[PDB]
């Protein structure tokens, strides 16, 4: 093993990384397909898609028509496939209810197809991968619902970037220096369909991350009063959380989009993109912790029948 | 291939039947370990352990200390492994809520170990396999809970024999004529730990049974007012239900026990048996019918963001 | 390499892991042999033996006759082999006075032998291994003394589970669902002498845990006023202590016991088990921190003799 | 990969200006050879007490010397750090953080070592030494942050910093204990200073699987880092944040080297001004840089190839 | 020296990653290829008035665009500067100086150019353009300092800066005059935007003896540099200090290129959102660094070797 | 095996003597490095270093600046490495507290380097080995502290020669006839650094010496009232002690030094010598006798918990 493969392989793909670092592991194929469209607010400015090694995040899209309330980006989670954590507000913790003890990524990627008619097929794009020295205050917890309301009890969560990274943070800086980055490419959106974007591991010895059954937090995690987001300060507890849900043995991908403008009128409705995102996981599960559905019967025999 | 294998064998245990009769099937190992003991009312009469090719049933035991309320047999089920149907009383139907489209058995059987002290280790047994021509009025539905209440909404069910079969029905008749039956053996209970009893198929072309998502019934299924059992009359509908939960391509196993008497007193508390039932299944699943815990977002991009 | 070996095997017992991950390491064999018995308060309820990859712990037993004061479990440690840390209460720190810089396990496990007379040799057990996603509030510090006094200065400590885990926590939940777990086995206690239980590593690249010479703690570690136990809250510091005393590259072993009842009377004094725990360690040592018993002469020759 | 193996182990080696460990654990990393030359001379205040040189795997630190003639202000040891070389962090006191201003994402040490040469006239060329390597179990309150400037002023805004040990460790802490019990340490060697130029003291790895340490862009600190009001020193308490910082700046996959020196005394009298050693420390690093960094564009693919204190320099 | 000649004149040239002018005027210098890709689209507020692209020999500036869709706040032009690349100065407002933080001692331009490609659908692919090169006699009050960030905030501490022209120069200053009299300018060319991808616009030198400009570590300024309270812009008066700063940041041995654009109007209506150009600016620099700098160690010996706006891209 | 090797071998050294005379033995590497200097009292007369096969004695140096009180020689012990006995004055015995049952010597030697500036590098030396018929009244017990006070409780002891042997006893006689002895050499001190002096065994069948746990003594051992020394008469008890701590299967080495004079003034401060002494032992250990630190727990289970 040197480099992780391509999730969109017509060939046959290895379910796991064959290195002996996760014995008796199980593979989990997580896939999301949906159409996204650049919103009206962003006007003529470029939009962005970020693919990160974050557990259960299919991708994060800057300024698309799905953005909730006042947040400026959308997240697309894989919470239906059983690879996310949720919010246990009554116990004030991040709950690992899918019983994942250890996880890594076998392959992760994205493929976009322009869904626009022939006389609206303009636009172009730049893409690149990058290894960034993330600080926790650049990251945040987002509800996978991607909705306009506060995070509530048992809400599924993914780790993404604060939306402002795209406009004046790290991702903007990278977004403006794309042509100097590793693995740079550019093209017309009408051609992006023939492009499989895949994450690259930055080491050949990929060690899994560990999750606790409950990850307790104090005031260093600020849950937003109106939006479906929670912010981090940079304190020891939040670094440990970032170390459990973000896999820094993998680089990220940034796609910068220069789409056809969306003014919300016929003929000018943006660049619709069919997005196909896959995150192939390798998991070691802990024992089931919720047996509320199970019938647990006493294994010791009664001395005498309950009849007498 | 010709004959199914031994579920307890530690030698290259096939997860499927390599006959090509179930393409893209999945295996399912369901194991139950528990202790049982003959009760006081049976007295010095024989007791029985039935192992049958019924979906989800580990074994049925006649007159052990666990018999619920006024029933004379105990059912032991594998509901925790998702291989059962449940009572949908509000729709008056048997609900295949685990979405099993088709099933057959790969291997099944029990191993028994005597758990008495050495000065109480008497007793003996007779064992055979057979291919009874079952009629639906000899069978019944039983709540896997094995409790002394009535069958409720969404209660898990297994198909077993009516308890009076062991006393004055087909099983008693077979139990009285064991040497005529195939696979006859006998021995002392203190040596039964050496026997790996296993079901046999009566054909080398085992075709899977089919299940509907709902199996609606009328008055032909009578639910006990007081017991955790529902009875059948011999009518076309009940025959069709029997055909989907009882794989008649396999033979049953009857173990007749002549144990130490349970009178309730010291040194006369019966023969305790540690039972190790296993049912290995080959399943074709049907698509998830219940998505009440899924997140289903519209896959078409909004034309405009919600905040406009 | 792939998997660690059997500590009880009499066949070319490797003293190290031949992976090159601990250069100039030293081996350390730590063995404890003792007898245990279920107590009277547990009554006819199951008891447990936990074997965990905790530094210096032979095993933890739930509800045996040795339980100290008001605790419900007994810890058995290998302090006499110099593989433990101790309480430095006057510095409010956990003291690595044995100068272990880095550690991993080469092999570990237990062998149990029933020590009852033949007319009292009933009982049975279930055993499995698992990879729980431990949280620090499920764990605790325990004085290896296993006595009914409070933790004193320089008292030897091992990390074990809180006793209430066996009753209403993760271990009870695992204990109720053993067949779902890996390595499941069951049997009679009178035959358990034939089983060499052994920990498994969940990765072929076992990286050593690190230890500081002092590990200072604040209020997040609460020392019992009356018991030989200290408890944790789930905070960054406790997580960091857990990471240094509990090697999570290994799985734990739970043995659930259904023994003869101990009522205190003649012939009803429980099931006595002779336990043979072994923990083989690979250690990198740090230079002797305590030279209070050394002779340290000045290495520079005096210019003149003292008598002048 | 031959030149890489020549540099690996042997820091004093002009085989390749791009040394990397070819184990596949840092794909497309960037080599960095940092070299320093200086003079170590025992100062007057240490008298006849032994002096020390510590070589530790700390990032950007060539070595640390106890009671030499460069000790600043009230501190008893000198740090010799590699500054203006792209491998140091700095003190963002305004934001109250330790800033990774070169944006190093991941880093490890390909090799590290020193060579010492006595330069006293032959009528003043006495003194001897012992040396050892060890694998101490560090606690953060034994470590500290030092301005690479090694000057007699408080740490100011944007000051370059390296991790060192607190000076008193040499007097009454871990390093005093190791120095007093040198013979029992691994790789023990002893000799005369007039011959010490024959030796090359290199750090050794304690594992064959050396994993890079990670760094954030900003590492925010609270009151657990106490900046001196007078010295160029910041001290730690043993709390989780300081353990995280030590993990990010002190690579614990390597051992330390300690050299204990019994030099010719420095008194000030005519021929009695100590022992002068010309020192030639080298630290060969492997870095991964974050795209925002200047040195990002110089990344180079690195693909997998298939116990004594001193060696003959 | 063949690859150097290939890059010299022809910035879009993958001949060598180390381009230098082999005239002997910069011994042992360091090449630096800085590249930028962006989109230029005329914004709604300019209406049908012509837009512009200015390519000037300013240090770290790829180009400047008038009334495109990236104009920040109240400014009418956008600067596209090359940041985080080792060739920019920054705003040391605390010390009230312009800081040469990369420590460039001497610098000149080996070559510089742009290529533009229209990306509108064929039913919206109208518009035309004119282009010329010129050798304007600049005055400092026509120039200004712009944060490379091109953002809508005041210039803050440690902000990266490039020299540009004041935005109003396009409306009523020198650049308006040149744009109104393009046909009389040297190298005059005109064409359709759908064909503009065939052209490569490179700067040309006005002398064969190109002498590097010099920079100080700190360039202290008084009240003659007025920082905007709102915009990311600082303006000059025509005083000696500002002339010295302009000399150090604007290389007057090269000519400027001005492209005047008559694009498809951007109104917001469905098919009427302007002309979108994919732009590919490149600036190939020759630097001498001061020893304190990080990039000092990469210096390479450079020993002597022995008129139309566009060329066929 | 014929002759014992050189402890300063750049080559690889045998940890034990491979002859089968000490099965399951353990090797112990004992090393001492220190600077010595001839004192002022001895003036211009020669000084001496003796290396003997005495357990834990690195060497004995006649008239160096470290001599304690009125004794005329210093001893340098290896008591930090666990190969010495101590003084149990309360029980009036020599105590074998390191639990050594049997010991011999694998290799033992010394290497001296002149630490003097260029214009003070004069001096010379003669060296030789000898087999002497020691009488016990030529030997003595010395405190390894080499200090100016009486031997006290638990003082570490080594066996050396009475200091007067050097001036008018056996060693003086040998010291004056060096050039006729076996293995004679002479040279200048400025050259002694390139000389590895090693003991020679006088037999190829080296049998270990035995030590008692306590060696009791009467009045035949006279402890000095002011100095750290105890003298022997020649009686049966003292011969047995000399037979336990002095290994007459090995010869001794005498180095006679003619050093630069030390008058305690600048320019004339003697000949400083860096001494490197190694005594490689082969040991068979008895069981640990002091368990004061151990936690000895009753191995028999309680009938009932201490709680009831």
């Amino acid at each position: 093993f040197s480099v992780i493969g391509n999730p969109f392989s017509k060939a046959t793909q290895q379910p796991q990384i064959p290195d002996g670092r996760m014995l008796e592991s199980l593979p989990r194929r997580c896939q999301l397909v949906t159409e996204i469209r650049n919103n009206v607010t962003v006007g003529s400015n470029p939009t962005y898609i970020l693919v990160a090694p974050s557990l259960g995040l299919a991708f994060q899209a800057y300024q698309d028509t799905n953005v909730p309330g006042g947040l400026d980006s959308s997240v697309y989670g894989l919470q239906n496939r059983g690879c996310t954590v949720r919010a246990n507000l009554s116990a004030t913790s991040i709950e690992n209810y899918n019983d994942i003890a250890k996880w890594r990524i076998v392959s992760q990627g994205i493929n976009l197809k322009l869904n626009n008619v022939e006389d609206e097929n303009d636009g172009w794009y730049e893409a690149c991968r990058f290894q960034h020295d993330w600080t926790p205050d650049e990251l945040c917890l987002r509800s996978t619902e991607n909705d306009a309301s506060t995070i509530s009890q048992d809400e599924d969560l993914v780790m993404g970037v604060i939306s402002s990274s795209f406009m004046n943070g790290a991702l903007n800086t990278i977004g403006n220096n794309m042509v100097e980055q590793r693995g740079y490419e550019s093209g017309l959106l009408k051609n992006i369909h023939k492009r499989m974007f895949q994450l690259h591991n930055n080491t050949s010895a990929i060690r899994p991350k560990t999750l606790q059954g409950q990850f307790n937090y104090g005031s260093e995690i600020t849950f937003s009063g109106t939006e479906s987001e929670a912010r981090f300060t940079d304190v020891p507890s939040n670094r440990q959380l970032v170390d459990s849900l973000w896999h820094n043995d993998y680089d990220c991908i940034l796609i910068k989009l220069y789409p056809r403008e969306n003014t919300g009128a016929a003929g000018q409705t943006g660049s619709a993109l069919i997005v196909n995102a896959i995150q192939n996981l390798e998991l070691q599960y802990s024992p089931t912790s919720d047996l509320s559905t199970y019938h647990i019967a006493n294994k010791r025999a009664r001395m005498v029948e309950a009849k007498l």
